């Protein structure tokens, strides 16, 4: 007996036990006499069209692949539940938080950002930590990262950021000039670049990392009072990171390290958990916060905004079929039940549009009817009809226009969004020259020790050495603005690497 | 109270009765506070992206349409059953025929051929009469027409035939030159053109027409003995046709005449039935038949090949949702359970390829999992996985390769196809100059009376008058070869029409 | 010789003249020996897979259909130019208006709203009048109707409105209960319902109708000063309408009446033109306008806001291939060059999202590279890459992220949008009970004469008679609020129809 | 200055030189004022829908990914030419071979088989070596491998073979049980497994490997005389292989090793070439060949069937855009000009269907109009019309049905396929127990030396050690049947590995 992952097929055979093999059918349920040989004109003759077993099978094989996610393509999934352990109903009327001990089923997908489907798990990247909560008020998708911040604060830069992180459009090679040209020109990236090149840039699998919603959200209570919050889901297995050397070894030996680690943990009963916290900021505190509290390059310091515990995430179930439950799962940040709403974080606003839009391409118009995406603890009743691969009854003969005089579904005024007044012109406001260094300096000085600062600078220099000198210069200038020792330590390592380079 | 079709919504409201209206949700099951107004910056300001209710709804609306069927776009559907009334188990081991009184659920779609989705029902065209039998050996699709024959005997001509019958590629107008240039150049069309322009060219709705499989199929019994057969499903409501004048009136007044007629019949308990017959021809009779018995332009005369009764088709249920059950239904002639097989009819061979192929485009790779297409009285177990809009479990963790040592599904040797030897070179054989007139003459002389011959010639002349003279000449030449009176009567009417034409 | 439309193929043959027929090829340019017969095992044997001519052809045929437009499916197209005849550069810096006599190529598609692809042209409906201007500042799509107003003033009602106008979801029949339940519940529809049921509800083909942008747009001049405008394009062939009786006759005799009329006009040199006007309203006039000037159910009266002439639209070219140039053409109201911008008309704001969204489904992600949609008088240079059916070079090896240090395309600050301040909370504002009758009364009393009022009431009663009495009552109540004689005349006709009804 | 691949962007900037940056446009060619910031309601307000720059860009980004190839996903491409150096016009009338020194442009894609898009180049796998020849008789796709043979001889096993080589359907991990269960049950795989686990299982990039057509094809000369042939394209750079240790290192250090190697070779003028040979076998030799000459698990020994030189393949051009020219390129083995035809190799027959079928899914119906796939040295003229993303003119107003009387394209009887008679029943013939060992033994004994046999057995044992013992036993049994020393050496290494395993 090996690890449970290695024994998947042996275990499947054992569960079947005395059961006779199912009859092998075509897609249309017609039994197949022989699937090992095609119909030919005698033993050395050509293949006949009336071999429909062959064509049925081959035509399906020809269509197996769907587009990979534009980002976060390489992932691992698992199922479990969220349990409420504390009352936050003062902040949010959301049914998911309704009472202590209320259990909600969840689905999680962990991912890297830039790698395609066949890429290695144990690489330096932000990790995605997406959680789908199947509530009675519909699905809530908290599409988090393993970092509280991001590289950019305006969503129109997102495609450019991802392009710079992916392959050269001509050579199809990863390109340090592209990576560092973009970051050196957009110094709002320094905070997340500091996190990325620190030890938590390569977690030891998915169980040993935190998740964050990253954005400011808005909680609304039963009295219609709103606060702003951040969501934090801190690992109960403890933070653990791979060394650059072990990460490199594993990238070759076990490209699927994270998938295997998580599958084996859950298969052997070692159910990974995370403690779910919020930070709360009142609308008055948002007016007086030293930065933009809706700026995705900024945290809320823990002294001013302590973590309020809410509940626990537990993953206790592996997917039965990876394609059905992990490849096809879709998280939309716009899937927010009543009591949880978007802040005006510009990055969150962009994500409200982009995810349903990419889901309709990647999966199809009716992707919310794929079982893993279905809000199966809610009744879907609306005026939406048809579209390709329409499953179930398409809401039967129910009236398909609103308003109507025939008793079809009705708006629920309690589900109405929280209203705010906003001051200013409708236009494009520059946020490039918001504060790019203050919190990065707090991280470098107050959070990292001396050993950690040395590895941070070694990890950066090792990547940045491959960029052109003009890019190295602009990158080091930005690091120097954080702290002279940050910049100078990087420049010192670059001088060594650029000298070795013929 | 009006006809049941007109009262669809009133009846839906009545069934709901005391029930409170369902809560109006987004696709992800999140309740909607207000679906009558969008979120704006004050009462005369611009629309906000965070109006995801608006975007969810509008994005679905934007994707409602799927491609129409390349042919037979305009249709009416209904459900019911096939009941065996006689034993043909001597001819076929097919479970659908297994014992007297065995009931199998069916789905039927009636259609015209050339009209697009918004076109009129009461036009001159062949009608499609497609029957899906949900058997325990998987689905059997008998994709029949309201005529025993077709216009062509080689499938490589099918796209050309349909192009000639549809719109001019530049003007987007129906084009008599295209229609009659093609038919006049391909005189194998005379038999089906004679049927088309006779009284049965415009049935009085779907209940008053026969269906035919048209092709020769092969029945195989439990001893592995094969015969050839034709399938005939003769209306129990009796043949009834619209006059050209009534057909024209209805095309304007009731474009959906056939849909309405069928829906109202079933809603008022007038359940239309058809008697299901076979004709049988032994392999020896196939050697000695005066024509090619696999030629789709030929019938088997009833004196030599009498109708053997088998069962009854009954339609007793309307679709609950037209899009879900009629627009999305897919019939594949290649869906044949054991005991029923393709003959070497070249046209049937082409159809073995074309239908699954168009279904994967029109509906999607996984179109067999759409509920109306699902073989729900059979267990589908095979090595096919994934593809877009993968529903159910994608066969869970079952081994996905064959052969395997882990107890996944197994071929069933009893389901093996019937073997035949064929004589000749593998090449393209010309069938253009097979007999194009003998059976057409039998129809003109022995089956039509004098009144019927007059209307046949008036219906043809009225269409053919719009073609160029050179096409009229070639068309009349072919009609003359059937019978001098056929040709001369048409030429006489054309002389009258061409004289009136300035 | 017949009409030019009827002679399309004869004319094509004549242009070819002495030229030998092209060699018939597969899709991959391989010459075809025989396309009239398939490869079989001898003359009565089965079809071979190695017949790739057959499969290449059939597989293409299987994929011919794309989804029809969700609305405005049935259309006619033509090409020509817009010519400036007056200076409006005081109002707009748009290059399309730059100097007198400046010619810009245009594409136009005329359509009905509710009919599917095979439906009749000569039916009561609004007509679409979409104009694409191929300018040097990219395409400008003015996606107009043959009416200055619409049935609704909030875009979240659009899918419901279109559902109510299309087929019952169960029966697939047009449903007067659905049509009149929706209109009777949404009396903002009265203005466009009055226009719809008047004589201009059935134009005599496309050449004899006006087009309107319908929405308020914003013009911005070279000094950055903004006004609001309406666009009007008045027929130079004069308004002409079909009688209900002639419209009904033509629906049967010539379903493609509008396509044929337009094709024949342009083929015979009778080039239809429209005079292009604007109405202008200053930002101060917008503050003091008695209604919401951004309300799509309201006109700007001509006395207060006279038509300022701008130029002339001329259609002088037929499409060479209908599918390539009319079926595949896509108009996005969001395609606005500098000098032309969206007003805060809520309906226009909805249309900014919906059209690119439906285009990516109906045509594909890269639909702007389809030749008729390509901005071929502008250089497209940006950071967009890849997507299915990527044509041209995908911008070669150009840097694919912004900002960059490598000289790839740069933002043009002169192309920056006009900034405005808006007052109020971000929320859903009810507009149902805005004024629904004032301008409708002006139309009934001041614009229609006595004969026209009689036909208006006869046309409404003839449709509304089929709705349930409770709907008839609510409909008549709303008509009565416009004018007692409007309501009473309709009720009188209904009493007659409801008495005849058993 | 670095390697040319690293300098892609610097070189692009240099070519631009004094040229001003292009203006940044939307997809519709409208200039963009600012692409660095979105439109918001004041500086901390929500995002507006009328930010169409944002939506245009984001919507395109959302749709960038197309499905990866179902197999051979990870690839490198290049362009060049084929030059004829010898006369084989006695064997083939194909224009590509017409006269000595005739140059034909080519496109090549090199690939591994099982890896997804982000996987490492330097792994043990067969390599794809696909060549597209743009001839005047249309495209010829020679879709070859770096091995003359394959693992299976019946195409209905292909999906199972690829499934066994890819990820476990539940765990999404590579599974040695799946790999070796399949191979141990299908011992026809021994020949290609022996090649795979030998030194040529990991070439040193694409320039240092041979290509083979693998299948028997049929050459037909101007007199209509047919022979059978194999195509061989032997590297002029010489065979060179990575050691397992270097391959493992490079998999981590340079996942894109093969892409980089090839791009840098061509960028520095080191244009890789291959010598193109045929082996010829007459129809009489095919009758008397000791094996099935159409069996893809068998070679034609060089002594009996010497290599006849034909020409040279040269790659002298890199792709300008990888997505446009390498990701979107499609090779169909069915794209064969006159003079080259399919043999009855069952595997080739399956490939005649599968490639156009997967291309219509992966790329779209009109994938042959993507510039890299276009037969641009041939005139495409046929009766195929429409389909999504129809580019060019869709053949204008040409008649769209065949036959016609209007001078549209005509079949070319010289392009007719070669006719053969075949003996036997139309049925499924078992080929599992064809000879599985004779040629494998010739390889083990006569072609490998002692050092090579040792590495062969070490490479197999290192993979097979991870399979269950029952699979190891069945695998070793099959190796023993090749040669007792083959089996025993593997069993010896397994005993060592299975002892180390706790």
């Amino acid at each position: 007996s090996r690890d449970p992952a290695s024994d998947q097929m042996q275990h499947w055979k054992e569960q079947r036990a005395a059961q006779k093999a199912d009859v092998l059918t075509t897609g249309a349920g017609n039994p197949v006499g022989d699937k090992l040989n095609v119909i030919t004109v005698g033993p050395r003759g050509p293949l006949l069209v009336q071999d429909v077993v062959f064509t049925d099978e081959m035509a399906h094989f020809d269509r197996e692949r769907i587009p990979e996610r534009v980002v976060h393509a390489k992932g691992a999934g698992a199922f479990g539940y969220f349990e409420v352990t504390h009352d936050i109903t003062k902040y949010s009327k959301a049914k998911v938080f309704e009472h202590i001990g209320k259990k909600t089923p969840i689905a999680v997908r962990f991912s890297t950002v830039a790698g395609e489907s066949g890429s290695a798990d144990t690489v330096r990247d932000p990790r995605g930590f997406a959680v789908k909560f199947y509530t009675e008020d519909g699905n809530w998708d908290l599409v988090g990262n393993n970092t509280p911040i991001f590289f950019i604060r305006d969503p129109i830069l997102f495609p450019s950021f991802i392009h710079s992180q992916k392959r050269n459009p001509q050579t199809h090679l990863k390109d340090p000039d592209m990576v560092w040209d973009f970051w050196s020109l957009r110094p709002e990236s320094l905070h997340q670049v500091s996190f990325l090149f620190s030890d938590r840039g390569i977690p030891d699998g998915h169980r040993h990392m935190n998740g964050y919603g990253s954005h400011t959200f808005k909680l609304v209570n039963a009295n219609g009072e709103a606060v702003y919050c951040k969501f934090h889901y801190k690992t109960d297995q403890g933070i653990k990171n791979l060394s650059v050397e072990d990460a490199a070894r594993l990238s070759q030996e076990d490209p699927d390290y994270g998938i295997r680690d998580l599958f084996n943990a859950i298969a052997t009963g070692k159910y990974p958990s995370w403690t779910f916290y919020i930070q709360v900021m009142t609308f008055n505190q948002a007016e007086t916060f030293p930065f933009n509290p809706f700026d995705l390059t900024k945290v809320w310091p823990h002294k001013d905004y302590p973590l309020i515990p809410v509940g626990k995430l537990v993953l206790n179930r592996n997917p039965v079929n990876y394609f059905a439950e992990v490849e096809q799962i879709a998280f939309d940040p716009s899937n927010m039940p009543p009591g949880i709403e978007a802040s005006p974080d510009k990055m969150l606003q962009g994500r409200l549009f982009a995810y349903p839009d990419t889901h309709r391409h990647r999966l199809g118009p009716n992707y919310l009817h794929i079982p893993v995406n279905c809000p199966y603890r809610a009744r879907v009743a609306n005026y939406q009809r048809d579209g390709p691969m329409c499953m179930q009854d398409n809401q039967g003969g129910a009236p398909n226009y609103y308003p109507n005089s025939f008793g079809a579904p009705e708006q629920q005024p309690s589900a109405l969004e929280h209203s705010i007044q906003y001051s200013g012109e409708v236009r494009r406001f520059n946020t490039a020259n918001d504060d790019n260094v203050t919190q990065v300096r707090a991280f470098y000085v107050n959070v990292l020790n001396e050993e950690q600062r040395k590895r941070l600078c070694e990890n950066i220099a090792g990547h940045l050495k491959d960029a052109q000198i003009f890019i190295q210069k602009k990158a080091v200038k930005n690091f120097t603005e954080v702290h002279p020792d940050y910049g100078s330590h990087i420049q010192a390592l670059l001088d060594k690497y650029n000298a070795e380079k013929p």
